[PDB]
């Protein structure tokens, strides 16, 4: 067990706001490494608690270069502090907004890193990650980090009130692959009710610039019947992925 204290850190700029408190860039005073210090107000946190609890637990046991690291935690009487990895390149969402859409190389690379992280997650029994672009951070090398962390992306089984399994993550990967290449998720519409229908019927169109290999991959992942979706290893072996990914799996 390691005891941390506020005094061990040099607090820097705020990196953002969570529904429960702020996140700051911070430097640990001895090592000088740089990290994110997330603050959660004990009070409104019971407005629940002991979950997050599950959360620090889960994130603490996950050790992967494509999953945001939790280095430790400490607390006082209105605050709990999470010592988190700092992702210097920001969010993938920011990158998508700036470029409007990603090329095949960038997309296939991100999908490789995500499939690897998801495969590791599943190997540790963790499933159903929210991998929307705003929840994906970028490390120093431009490598993606799943930053889960205590409707467009919901699979049919979910919106149709059935039970779901790890196959929900494959559906997410397909929606993500489409959003990366196109700049918007595939079932986007005006009203939630119209989006629910699109998802339920797997109703979406491809822009002309989406290639043959990309369509094959996306269409397989976005199968209504979860058992018909490819396994993560089949995604990593898909020819469109092995042609375009700038990194091995
Ligand atoms: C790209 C720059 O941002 C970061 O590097 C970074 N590192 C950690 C975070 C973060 N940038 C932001 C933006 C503002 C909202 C928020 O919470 C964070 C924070 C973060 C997002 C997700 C997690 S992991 C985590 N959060 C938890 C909450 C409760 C219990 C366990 C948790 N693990 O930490």
């Amino acid at each position: 067990k390691r005891q941390w204290a506020l005094e061990d850190f040099e607090i820097g700029r705020p990196l953002g706001k969570g529904k429960f408190g702020n996140v700051y860039l911070a430097r640990e005073k001895q090592s000088k490494f740089i990290l994110a210090l997330k603050v959660l107000f004990k009070a409104q946190l019971e407005k629940v608690e002991h979950q997050l609890r599950r959360e620090v637990e889960i994130q603490s046991h996950l050790r992967h270069p494509n999953i945001l690291r939790l280095y430790g935690y400490f607390h006082d009487a209105t605050r709990v502090y999470l010592i988190l990895e700092y992702a210097p390149l920001g969010t993938v969402y920011r990158e998508l907004q700036k470029l409007s859409k990603f090329d095949e190389q960038r997309t296939a690379t991100y999908i490789t890193e995500l499939a690897n992280a998801l495969s590791y997650c599943h190997s540790k029994r963790v499933i159903h990650r929210d991998i929307k672009p705003e929840n994906l951070l970028l490390g120093s090398a431009g490598e993606l980090k799943i930053a889960d962390f205590g409707l467009d992306y919901l699979p049919p089984e979910m919106i149709e009130g059935r039970m779901h399994d790890e196959k929900v993550d494959l559906w997410s990967l397909g929606v993500l692959c489409y959003e990366f290449l196109v700049g918007k998720p595939p079932f986007e519409a005006n009203t939630y009710q119209e989006t629910y229908k699109r998802i339920s019927r797997v109703e979406f169109t491809f822009p002309d610039f989406v290639t043959e290999g990309a369509r094959d991959l996306i269409s397989r992942l976005l199968k209504h019947n979860p058992s018909q979706r490819p396994m993560l290893r089949e995604v990593l072996e898909h020819p469109w992925i092995t042609a375009n990914s700038s990194k091995p799996s």
